[PDB]
């Protein structure tokens, strides 16, 4: 029932709407640029063979993995598939283009979007799909699916409304949000997965979940763990099925057991299938239990700590990283992680000396300093966007960063620099206890998109070292790059910076883009220009912007 045929078992696990959308996804990633129609003809037949598998599991080829199936069936359409089975995906997996060469989707008239929805709801919904799949090949599958039901309520919803526009758009802009939110999160996942293995995303795990349920004890946070890696190295994986049932085998476990992990899910527990999911993933940190001893008892002045280490050390650490992260929600994740980091290098060399206790017995307070970095990076760095706002503070790193690695595209300067200065939009407006976590959080999942953005298309050899260094200090690694003194300015093409009227039939957040992509290409240019030279040509610029379209003369 759940052994002999593997599609069949996940057919019947999921039912037949979920197993097409997800199959749907896991082709559309594979293969970025297929057309629509070929997709779904292929989601079509495997879901057709699935059946007869389910209807007898010995039936000719259901006893087939899925990756020799879906691998299969997308070669039946780059080399990938002269390679026998294992080293396939592999390939296939190593191909997922982080930024492929696709037109942007222009959303048409809501008129238009309603009737379409009207017309073919299975198709409207199965192209939304799609086209999420194939322009971010790393998101997570099971959370799309419960942004197309969203989609999809939205379009029942507000198509019935008097006014269409006025219901609809505002869901999906908050849709569109945290969409990008989700793939760049998930790929911050996959790629810790991928470049620093199981080890350090268990490591992660343990410190957010520990902060996330500190009521429970370290054997159920370590079971919850285990079976969340296994979920997203699925996922990242292309074992789109896999993941998808094990995560809801993970909510069900985690709804059936509250009592022993925190008193924060009785709400999540009672929403369906696909929100449950999502709302136990991002559930509020429980309070933590009162009267929770010093870890100095059992991890410092203990004269059992080398003997209890020795004995076993993955387990001493999960624990010391579990107790420590439990205590403190206020830290961020990658500073908890260094910690435990630091602890174990104290142990390795402690335990060795003549006097192991009195080696490791100040520990602790070699955390004050990695502590206090972080905090006042984010106290300054908060006071510097208020004074400026999202916008100036945003060119404020455009020029900065443009100066450090000038030979990085303007796109990706435009998008990560942007998205940088979004941090304090979302992070400075809590207090000092939540502004770490939420600030340092950000920044990894942003500055690991600066990764796989380099990585596609490699320039600087500075940028790859802080990317493939530790990722707990990337930060650090990036913000001390330096200006690049070598760089020779590109001549000056006047084609850049010349506007045609289009523009002003843009949104006033793609015009904004567009200032922040000309100020890139004059630095590039001009790559000593003072903040006066700068800021005389872009207040001109925008000055021109204004003035050449609200006179009409074309
Ligand atoms: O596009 C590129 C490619 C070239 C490049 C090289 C280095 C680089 O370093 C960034 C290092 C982190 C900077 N943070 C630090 C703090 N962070 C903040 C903002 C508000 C509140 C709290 C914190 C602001 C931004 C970025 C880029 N960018």
């Amino acid at each position: 029932d759940a052994h002999k045929s593997e599609v069949a078992h996940r057919f019947k696990d999921l039912g037949e709407e979920n197993f097409k959308a997800l199959v749907l996804i896991a082709f559309a990633q594979y293969l970025q640029q297929c057309p629509f129609e070929d997709h779904v003809k292929l989601v079509n037949e495997v879901t057709e063979f699935a059946k007869t598998c389910v209807a007898d599991e010995s039936a000719e080829n259901c006893d087939k993995s899925l990756h020799t199936l879906f691998g299969d069936k997308l070669c039946t359409v780059a080399d990938c598939c002269a390679k026998q089975e294992p080293e396939r995906n592999e390939c296939f997996l190593q191909h997922k283009d982080d930024n492929p060469n696709l037109p942007r989707l222009v959303r048409p008239e809501v008129d238009v979007m309603c009737t379409a929805f009207h017309d073919n709801e299975e198709t409207f919904l199965k192209k939304y799909l799609y086209e999420i799949a194939r322009r971010h090949p790393y998101f997570y599958a099971p959370e799309l699916l419960f942004f197309a039901k969203r989609y999809k309520a939205a379009f029942t919803e507000c198509c019935q409304a008097a006014d269409k526009a006025a219901c609809l758009l505002p869901k999906l802009d908050e849709l569109r949000d945290e969409g990008k939110a989700s793939s760049a999160k998930q790929r911050l996942k996959c790629a810790s997965l991928q470049k620093f293995g199981e080890r350090a995303f268990k490591a992660w795990a343990v410190a957010r979940l520990s902060q996330r349920f500190p009521k429970a004890e370290f054997a159920e946070v370590s079971k919850l763990v285990t079976d969340l890696t296994k979920v997203h190295t699925e996922c990242c994986h292309g074992d789109l099925l896999e993941c998808a049932d094990d995560r809801a085998d993970l909510a069900k476990y985690i709804c059936e057991n509250q009592d022993s992990i925190s008193s924060k899910l009785k709400e999540c527990c009672e929403k369906p299938l696909l929100e449950k999911s999502h709302c136990i993933a991002e559930v509020e940190n429980d309070e933590m239990p009162a009267d929770l001893p010093s870890l100095a008892a059992d991890f410092v002045e203990s004269k059992d700590v080398c003997k209890n280490y020795a004995e076993a050390k993955d387990v001493f650490l999960g624990m010391f990283l579990y107790e420590y992260a439990r205590r403190h929600p206020d830290y961020s994740v990658v500073l908890l992680l260094r910690l435990a980091k630091t602890y174990e290098t104290t142990l390795e060399k402690c335990c060795a000396a003549a006097d192991p206790h009195e080696c490791y017995a100040k520990v602790f307070d070699e955390f004050k300093p990695l502590v206090e970095e972080p905090q006042n990076l984010i106290k300054q760095n908060c006071e510097l966007f208020e004074q400026l706002g999202e916008y100036k503070f945003q060119n404020a790193l455009l020029v900065r960063y443009t100066k450090k690695v000038p030979q990085v595209s303007t796109p990706t300067l435009v998008e990560v620099s942007r998205n940088l200065g979004k941090v304090g939009s979302k992070c400075c407006k809590h207090p000092e206890a939540k502004r770490m976590p939420c600030a340092e959080d950000y920044l990894s999942v942003v500055l690991n998109q600066l990764c796989v953005l380099h990585e596609k298309t490699p320039v600087s050899d500075r940028v790859t070292k802080c990317c493939t260094e530790s990722l707990v200090n990337r930060r650090p690694c990036f913000s001390a790059l330096e200006v690049d003194e070598t760089y020779v300015p590109k001549e000056f093409n006047a084609e850049t910076f010349t506007f045609h009227a289009d523009i002003c039939t843009l949104s006033e957040k793609e015009r904004q883009i567009k200032k922040q992509t000309a100020l890139v290409e004059l630095v590039k240019h001009k790559p000593k220009a003072t903040k006066e030279q700068l800021k005389a040509v872009m207040d001109d610029f925008a000055a021109f912007v204004e003035k050449c379209c609200k006179a009409d003369d074309k």
